[PDB]
């Protein structure tokens, strides 16, 4: 009892009303009274409760009192119930008017009253049960103390028959689908049936149609089917009203994700409508409201615990294959293999979560979706077509968990390779950059990768864990650490060591010639002003000290547009595994029949407690050119931190 609807006696005629449970009534007793009639009583059954309310001061009345009050439009009467009707249910407020003459009444006014309580009711307390009218099921808001129901984007799919995602039809062919859904249940309580002249009936708005699908289960007991009754061109559904103590279930399942322009939020509403004549509009007379937030899209750092290892390559590159099946047996990974880089550079896993359920969920962007990947419970979302080489999976980055100047990235933050504002040069385009800012809980943070011929942040930095350790490390790309190492093997007297052993495509380079071409030092030289200046940034955007980073080395070569491409393979681009990491062989200067590459890597990694394997991916080709025809992704164990708990920046 806290709305108030206003429900007026009518000149001497009866009114008859349906009351909802949750509000109550201010009645004019006035306006029906007759002309000249000076006072009023009333009587009224068991389950009414009546005040008489004179300026604001309300007094309780008795079912069946002989009391008059002076008529004034001031005083009223406040009429409220708390049990709904059943069908021996008679329900009503008598008002008796009399002139200053006598005491027996001149009229009589009536309010007949039904209740019913109506609830649309969903688990806005995230606990996967739909508790019983959460106050707070009509908004949303983020913390551990925040409430709203969650709503997951049912892009997996169930049967393999049909070729898409299962929103994207509004069919429900198998009950699994409805584990991907949320719960909405309409509760109600009433007599056998509404009185004449209303009904309920669930809507939502036109906006929200292409972002919703709800359905109903019809015949669960026997052979069962599933009923499409709000979404693309279904804005409302008359619900089949049923006595006493009802619990319709619905299953709702999202069609979009949060985007540019749509917020992930989604409201279902019930009204209970009056019917007042032909050609008039239905009286909404009670309307509850139910509000989703729509699951964001979530791409998974390397520090969290590999799964299963994704590698695409050719079906001959088996020195390539047979390192990375290696490398996976000294984990407890799968590896699933597929027959240049699209596993990486055209496809990224990321997840989804609602309290009840969640599933990885890969992204395709192409330059046919991957049949080793849509199915049951695991999602696949392709790009709409119609960019540049920015455009691309191998252009974003996800950090760990980190907190900045207080405020704190549970999730980690996205990394997007960009240029500078003024320098008229390539960026990711507006809608990828829009979208992944539109899934909120990874606040993007812009690079500076146009420096680079491809363009992506992961040719010159990466994210290990330490082992043993809540900490990671930032791994950069350094051609600076790269001429102090060669400097250092030509003092040594190794000038004269070959790099790229071992390629018989490959110019008889080696450290002397690497040394002494002075344009490609200048080159260099710029390339680590590009690459300080992303450090400047990390280290600002994600809390980073210098203790955090490592310096890999790497040089480059520049082409007619002062743009880097890798000389040896960039070694920072490498599987992670937790402790175990694959990293690019980098086919350095071999020092003692070992790549002096290799052994500063490790001098530099391994003593954390990390461990290198060195793959090479590159050999089947006999060159390398800058380029990796080979790619690996990791599906990775989400989050333990639940996204909604997370609190993002207006
Ligand atoms: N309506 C769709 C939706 O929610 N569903 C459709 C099927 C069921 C659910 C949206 C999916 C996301 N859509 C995208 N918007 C920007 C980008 C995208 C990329 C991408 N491509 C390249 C990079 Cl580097 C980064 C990214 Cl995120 C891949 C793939 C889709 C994308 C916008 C429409
Ligand atoms: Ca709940
Ligand atoms: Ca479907
Ligand atoms: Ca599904
Ligand atoms: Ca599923």
């Amino acid at each position: 009892m806290l709305r108030e609807r206003t429900v007026r006696l009518q000149y001497g005629s009866r009114v008859e009303a349906v009351y909802v449970l949750g509000t109550y009534l201010w009645t004019d007793v006035y306006s029906a009274a007759p002309a000249g009639a000076q006072t009023f009583s009333l009587k009224h059954s068991e389950h009414v409760w009546v005040e008489v309310v004179r300026d604001g001061e309300a007094e309780e009345v008795a079912t069946n009192g002989k009391q008059r009050w002076l008529l004034s439009p001031s005083t009223t009467l406040r009429v409220t119930m708390s049990q709904a009707s059943t069908e021996a249910s008679s329900d009503k407020v008598t008002v008796n008017y009399y002139d200053e003459e006598g005491s027996i009444p001149i009229d009589q006014a009536g309010l007949f009253l039904t209740a019913i309580e109506i609830s649309l009711d969903v688990d806005a307390d995230r606990d996967g049960v739909v508790e019983k009218n959460n106050p707070k099921k009509a908004s949303w808001t983020w913390g551990p103390e925040g409430q709203g129901a969650i709503l997951l984007v049912n892009c997996d799919r169930e049967t393999p028959w049909l070729p898409k995602e299962d929103c994207r039809d509004e069919k429900v062919y198998s009950k699994e689908d409805l584990k991907d859904m949320s719960q909405m249940i309409l509760r109600t309580k009433g007599p056998d049936r509404l009185p004449a002249g209303y009904e309920i009936v669930l809507y939502i708005s036109m906006s929200d149609s292409d972002k919703v699908g709800v359905f109903y289960v019809e015949n669960p007991f026997f052979g069962q089917r599933y009923i499409h009754i709000l979404g693309r061109r279904k804005l409302y559904h008359v619900v089949k009203y049923t006595g006493g103590s009802a619990e319709l279930l619905f299953f709702v399942e999202g069609l979009c994700f949060p985007d540019e322009g749509f917020s992930g939020l989604v409201s279902i509403h019930v009204s209970l409508l009056e019917y007042m004549a032909q050609d008039i509009p239905l009286t909404p007379i009670f309307t509850d409201t139910v509000i989703f937030r729509i699951a964001p899209w979530i791409m998974t750092p390397n520090i969290l615990p590999p799964v299963s290892v994704f590698v695409c390559c050719m079906k001959d590159n088996y020195l390539f294959l047979k390192e990375v099946k290696n490398l996976v047996e000294k984990t407890n990974c799968e590896l699933k293999v597929c027959f240049d880089r699209w596993i990486q550079d055209e496809i990224e896993f990321g997840y989804i979560e609602a309290p009840h359920k969640g599933f990885p969920v890969v992204l395709d962007s192409p330059r046919f979706p991957v049949k080793e990947l849509l199915g049951p419970d695991f999602g696949y979302v392709t790009r709409e077509p119609l960019v540049t080489s920015l455009d691309s999976f191998g252009n974003l980055e996800v950090s760990p968990p980190v907190t900045v100047n207080g405020k704190t990235y549970p999730l980690g933050r996205i990394l997007i390779g960009s240029s500078f504002p003024l320098s008229g040069g390539r960026r990711m385009t507006k809608v990828v950059r829009d979208f992944l800012k539109a899934q909120q809980v990874q606040a993007p943070v812009e690079l500076y990768s146009d420096w680079l011929t491809v363009g992506h942040v992961d040719e010159f930095m990466s994210f290990v864990p330490i082992p043993g350790t809540k900490k990671f490390l930032l791994l950069m790309a350094s051609t600076s650490a790269c001429y102090k190492l060669f400097r250092e093997k030509q003092k040594d007297g190794h000038g004269e060591a070959i790099m790229f052993k071992g390629l018989g495509g490959m110019k008889r380079i080696t450290i002397n010639k690497i040394l002494s071409n002075e344009s490609l030092v200048q080159e260099n030289l710029y390339f680590q002003r590009c690459l300080d200046w992303n450090r400047d940034i990390l280290k600002k955007e994600l809390g980073l000290t210098e203790q955090d980073i490592i310096d890999l080395p790497a040089l480059f070569k520049m082409d007619e547009d002062h743009r880097a491409r890798a000389f040896f393979p960039n070694m920072v681009n490498m599987i992670v595994l937790d402790k175990d990491l694959g990293i690019p062989k980098p086919f350095g200067p071999q020092v003692e029949e070992e790549c002096c590459l290799e052994m500063h890597v490790r001098g530099l990694l391994e003593p954390l407690g990390l461990e290198c394997t060195f793959i090479d991916d590159i050999s089947a080709y006999h060159k390398f050119l800058g380029e990796v025809h080979c790619g690996t992704n990791v599906r990775r164990k989400p989050f333990t931190f639940k996204w909604w708990h997370m609190v993002p920046s207006r």
